[PDB]
């Protein structure tokens, strides 16, 4: 399971680590994705998980919205995980760099709160603009659950665990 993680609070872990390495190792219950209200997984976080399911992620992701609709800004969907976890929980944090409501990142992490144990990136964090020092704090915040961060930027990950209060 989870190795060489530093234990941030009673649940939350974070380690300087690229997700899709991660959750290919450990082959979690749950992989979260930082999903958009479309799931069109195009960069960061989401492409690279999308990339390493060789698209069966995207194909999937567009049957769910053929039959659903947008996911809401805040929301999630369980979707399979295909070869890196059992589920990946597509979660939507706000995109700054789109104008949307960063209140919204605390609504975002609540998904985390359904399961009991994550392997999940910075919610809003890197290409959706936000803080990533805020998006911790807010992750502490507000997952209850055991939620291990993947950090993949090992300058923002040193940043992270030195400012960490
Ligand atoms: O963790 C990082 O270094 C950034 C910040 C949030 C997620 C993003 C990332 C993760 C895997 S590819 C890009």
């Amino acid at each position: 399971s989870f190795s060489g993680y530093l234990k941030l609070t009673d649940n939350v872990y974070i380690k300087n680590a690229d997700i899709v390495e991660e959750a290919k190792k450990v082959k979690p219950t749950v992989v979260v994705n930082a999903a958009n209200v479309y799931l069109k997984h195009g960069g960061g976080v989401a492409g690279a998980l999308n990339k390493a399911t060789n698209n069966a992620m995207q194909v999937e992701s567009d049957d769910y919205i053929a039959t659903n609709g947008p996911l809401k800004v805040g929301g999630s969907c369980v979707l399979s995980g295909h070869n890196l976890a059992k589920h990946c929980l597509h979660v939507v944090g706000p995109n700054v760099n789109k104008g949307e409501d960063i209140q919204l990142l605390k609504s975002a992490y609540e998904n985390f709160n359904q399961h009991e144990v994550l392997l999940a990136p910075l919610l809003s964090a890197g290409i959706f603009g936000a803080d990533p020092i805020h998006s911790l704090r807010v992750c502490v915040d507000t997952v209850r659950t055991n939620v291990y961060l993947a950090v993949f930027d090992k300058n923002l990950y040193d940043k992270l665990v030195s400012s960490f209060l």
